[PDB]
């Protein structure tokens, strides 16, 4: 008999359990083979895939990744389709580890309206990408079309604490990384495989902040663990931490005691950690720019005793995850949808500035502006600044170098440009660093820092 | 001892059988170690490696990958690598697994119209990428200078129904893909790692439609798979089944139950596959623009009695397989030689039209034209397009939206923009929609395109 | 209890052993867990990145990578960061392999002039990157900031012979690759994952020529192989031999017998090699275009007797290795600075144009300029050089096809473009060419080239 080869569905049909990211469906917990009926639908919407920069995805049950589905070995799962009536698009479905053309994707084409079934025996054990193939395949799948499935073994998993769902992918955007508005989809970008974001879970801080992944010293974390590309392949790791177990896919090999793992694009990994040490454990896409430029970072929290004998040291954090220690960037959404609504204020600016200035700035002149007599010079009152405010336009851009006296004291370093901060970012900080710490006060608008871009 | 220790070759000298892909060689049989006898000749020269798109390959033995070898674990084999007098550059051979400087490129430099030869063991077994490494070594190899060489253990390996040669490479041409004529090679696109092909077997459609491999429902099948690069890591994957087994080089780790396996560049794995469901199975780089945007799709035909129990749908699978659903693309490779003759017909066109027409258009405006009422408007007798028959132009290059009526009825959806398209590309589609379904009829030329897509 | 269970720490506290690349601190050779004192210290340096090219390098304890750290599973370690004054930037650490937050970089910001500490419970058994962990992190790591950290089993690893550190990374300069001079990060191709340099040990010819790893014939040798990216994937392969075994960071599964294997950005691997046949092996990332055109290659040399029924052939490795055949390019190093100084002479030129002609131009016109009858015309004695030597300019940088005559026989052939090649280069190995053979002598210059590479 082939794979899954458990008797024929017994039992009523069951109506599957489907779950939005980063949760999963409960474990099946069940010893015989059913007919599960799957229904899925896709959704075209605007999201926010940073602050204030708003993507049209194309979703699999209003999510991205898309809805996780959960079945068991040896079940016969009849698939439906539908495609919301508001698509512009019609779609389809190949779910990895089926057995037949196109994993599905053959059977499952669904014009803006309609729906389709199919059905299939989920013959092959393991955790598998699920995605669009409709032509054209990467825009589809670039567009967020991909999520989970899960086929259990027979006898189910082994028991853990938390089970999470977290899916990699890249995008590509005609505006550049954090440039604000509705950014449609850059076809050129993405044939060369340039994502301007690579993100976990369809948005920057999709998993940081307030909206981390949670469990407690002592307890165990499987996390299943997408890579939807279309693209990269993801040099993927813990920062902190080990995986106890590694799996891809239905394998055999299991790989144990590792911190970094390569996953193919379309690739699925179920991975297991054991919580020790208090602290944010950050998931990242160690080809590091992706990392700490595009979006590609996720935290677990971990609550409960320290253990000095592990693990003793001061915790700021702040100096890697930059302004994703924050529990959220808000303060940049509302300054944007002021921005487009005319009625951008003074504070909205100081309040974005405040959220954009740590790590990027924070880390040299300090959370207070204060900096660090002989070596960083401060921003907290200071005469430089205050002598020639918009040059401050030309330092973030362009950066500064050379000998300098601020406050009475000479400087004699060197300021990295920063020319990847959009007009926006610029101002936004700029206005934040005038109306603080005693300084002279004032605003930057984008169209200021625009102007100086501008100048050869 | 050594690897390999099996004592001296016995018998009389073996002159050993090479193949062409996708073929390998037969089982070598035998329980004892030969002295074994390679003669491999260069040749360069020009072959299509898309319809109309001619390339200046340099080859082992005549074709992209180069003539499989197939030896035993033990064996001495004595190789003598010729260029053909034909030839404008020098080459030699590095055969990964040969125990040796250069694995033979120290010893088999060799100039056009001479010969060399070298010896070495066999070491040890496995399956094994070898390539020309002559300076610059990148480019010869992005040439297309690259095959396997399998070293079976000395038991062999088991019994299969099928054995299959596929590898995939990287390829840099000064234009960009699909645009038509004798394309050289780009080596600023190479050191930047930005193919415009990703290709199995030297072309696109090498492995497709008519081209397509060949079991039947329940037979084995092993591939040998290589990865040539010279650059781009394969997210090896197959649509729609799993592999049984996957084993890289000589490695004692074997993977089993995966459906998606990273192959390095310059590696090779050899995969086994059971067939359980007729249809069309593809092989694919996951990377998933280089599957469906630069050729990197390969097909395995099955043949054999359906079973409804494991797999139940309709077979629409042109959604994803495109203009590679067909047969072939034959009519495109005509439409350009007579256009580079003088001779172009409509009719040409029209085939031609037909041929790229499908997925690209099709999947939208349906094979035949009619759209879906309200959802996509029809190509079939419409009034929209006899209009203004020269705007199809601009609709097609820049895409369309916003309120259109066709005939009698309204629309409000989105037509992307495809101007990744070249301009016979088109013409061609364009000249087949005009003189299909009563539409108008007349043409329309590559050089139309061209001013219409130089316009502001 | 936890991993590394292994008791309290004992003894007194050791001073830990830090080695600069390629070597390895000794095996720690001990039976109970120890307080282990590490002392690192950040140095922001200029060193040579290829002959004649500067680049600030930051670097832990002054090489890149890193200095190497050595303890075993179960060891306190009491960490302590300091950042040399004359750093302009605040740095500080992540481990890998370490349990908690930032795998210490959250306890480590250590501003020049300072010195942070925190302790650490080794409990993760394995081989493991190290990096600065500093906003903006890939700018810190792309600088050169990383390194490895041993931890050691219980028992040791098994004995070898030699043990050597090598590790990758991908660099990002304004200038293109050779381009001369003190050579600025560049933040835009970093970000593009567009390397301009891709080295091991932190220079081009770091582990080539006379700076090679050696052995001998019967040795057994282990290679601490890490990946610091930021950005790139290894496709990690052996010239000509095979690994033994290759395990990654502190896996449980090991690998053996294979000669190609992907390390990912931040992984780390240990390897091992057993010397059989005399020569040099060359470690390359197989994505060919890093190896041959970026700078990833280096050489572990082997010496000892010949074994003429394992490998059997001639020993022209300069057809591959090029200009890293030889024992150094210090003549490049050399005319650089001359020129630098306004010091340059004709010698210097010619001496400097000697070590380029190796590979890049005498793997067709030979090592002497004799070429090849009828096949490859010949640089010695050259009356269609001598007829315009200023043409072989444009022949260098465009190429040469079509009917020529030279020293009275014909030619018909192809010599591709070498853009490439920068104004110096070409003025310099041009002027070698003018000065040997009995041809006219004079010189070019880089001025020369510069013209005539900007006629259209
Ligand atoms: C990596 C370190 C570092 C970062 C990050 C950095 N700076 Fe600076 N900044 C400096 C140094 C050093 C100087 C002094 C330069 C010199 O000596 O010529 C400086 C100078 C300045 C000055 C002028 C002198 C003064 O104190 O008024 C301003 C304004 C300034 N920075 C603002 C910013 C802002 C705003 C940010 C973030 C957007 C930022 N800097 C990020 C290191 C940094
Ligand atoms: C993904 C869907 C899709 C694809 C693929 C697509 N189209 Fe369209 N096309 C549309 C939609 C929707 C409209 C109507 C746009 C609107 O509502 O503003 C349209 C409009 C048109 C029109 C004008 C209206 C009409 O019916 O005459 C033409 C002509 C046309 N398409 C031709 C093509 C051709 C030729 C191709 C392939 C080269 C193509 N289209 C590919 C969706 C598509
Ligand atoms: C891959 C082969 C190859 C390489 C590498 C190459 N050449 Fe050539 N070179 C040729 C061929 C072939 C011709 C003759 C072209 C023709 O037939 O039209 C040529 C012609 C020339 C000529 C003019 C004819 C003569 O003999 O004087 C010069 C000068 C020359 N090469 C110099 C160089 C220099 C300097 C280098 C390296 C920087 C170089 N070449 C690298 C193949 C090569
Ligand atoms: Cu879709
Ligand atoms: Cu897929
Ligand atoms: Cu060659
Ligand atoms: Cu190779
Ligand atoms: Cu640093
Ligand atoms: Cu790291």
């Amino acid at each position: 008999k082939l794979p899954g080869d458990f008797g024929p569905p017994r039992g009523e049909p069951i109506h599957a359990v489907l779950t939005s990211p980063p949760l999963v469906p409960p474990p099946v917990n069940r010893t015989y083979p059913a007919k599960v009926i799957v229904e899925l639908e896709v959704v075209e919407k605007e999201m926010q895939i940073s602050e204030g920069v708003s993507y049209t995805f194309w979703t699999f049950g209003g999510t991205v990744p898309g809805s996780f589905i959960r079945v068991r070995q040896g079940d016969t799962v009849e698939f439906h389709l539908k495609n919301h009536p508001s698509s512009k698009m019609p779609h389809n479905i190949n779910l990895h580890g089926v057995t037949g053309p196109g994993g599905g994707a053959a059977s499952s084409f669904t014009a803006p309206g309609h729906e389709s079934q199919f059905t299939f025996k989920a013959l092959n054990e393991g955790i598998y990408v699920y995605h669009c193939a409709t032509a054209p395949v990467g825009m589809h799948i670039a567009n967020g079309m991909y999520g989970l499935i899960l086929v259990e073994p027979p006898e189910g998993l082994p028991k853990v604490d938390h089970e999470y769902y977290v899916m990699q992918g890249d995008f590509y955007t005609a505006g550049k990384y954090r440039e604000k508005g509705l950014q449609p989809f850059d076809m050129e970008k993405a044939i060369d495989e340039r994502p301007s974001y690579v993100l976990f879970n369809g948005a920057e801080g999709a998993l940081t902040g307030d909206k981390a992944l949670h469990a407690k010293v002592g307890e165990t974390v499987r996390i299943f663990v997408g890579n939807g590309g279309p693209n990269l392949v993801s040099s993927f790791h813990v920062i902190g931490a080990i995986f106890d177990q590694v799996r891809y896919e239905g394998g055999t090999n299991v790989q144990k005691n590792v911190q970094t793992t390569l996953i193919p694009a379309g690739g699925a990994a179920v991975v297991k950690f054991t919580a020790r040490v208090p602290g944010s454990y950050v998931l990242v896409d160690h080809s590091i720019f992706r990392a700490f430029n595009k979006g590609a970072m996720a935290i677990l929290k971990i609550d409960g005793a320290e253990n000095k004998l592990v693990y003793s040291g001061k915790e700021l954090d702040s100096v890697y995850l930059g302004d994703r220690a924050a529990p959220n960037m808000s303060a940049v959404t509302k300054a944007t949808q002021a921005s487009v609504s005319g009625t951008l204020t003074v504070q909205d600016q100081v309040q974005a500035g405040r959220a954009l200035f740590a790590g990027t700035c924070s880390v040299c002149h300090q959370g207070n502006g204060a900096g660090l007599p002989g070596v960083f010079p401060p921003l907290a009152k200071s005469d430089f600044l205050a002598a020639d405010p918009k040059r401050a336009m030309n330092i973030v851009l362009h950066g500064l170098n050379g000998k300098i006296k601020v406050n009475g004291q000479e400087y004699d370093s060197v300021m990295p440009p920063m020319t990847q901060l959009n007009d926006d970012e610029v101002a936004n900080i700029l206005t934040y660093v005038l109306n603080s710490w005693d300084n002279p006060g004032g605003r930057v608008s984008a169209e200021d820092v625009k102007k100086v871009r501008a100048q050869p």
